[PDB]
Parts: structure tokens; C-alpha cells; sequence
């Protein structure tokens, strides 16, 4: 049996790291950007 699953990915515009789901990237952006 397979060790995991892959498909369409989501890429960080700041460090070029890739993720499997949109919310995984959007939460990673909080190290690169801020909000007030
Ligand atoms: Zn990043």
C-alpha cells in the first residue's frame, strides 16, 4: 500500500514551500506577513 497521497498543490510566494491544501499554505503565510 502507498505511504501517502498527492495531487494539485499550493506554493508559498515568500519561500517557495509547497502544501497539499489551501488552508495549510494560508496559515504558513503568518510567519511572512502580519495583520492589524
Ligand atoms: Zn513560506
Amino acid at each position: 500500500g502507498s505511504s501517502g497521497s498527492s495531487g494539485k498543490i499550493f506554493t508559498c510566494e515568500y519561500c517557495n514551500k509547497v502544501f497539499k491544501f489551501k488552508h495549510s499554505l494560508q496559515a504558513h503565510l503568518r510567519i511572512h506577513t502580519n495583520e492589524k
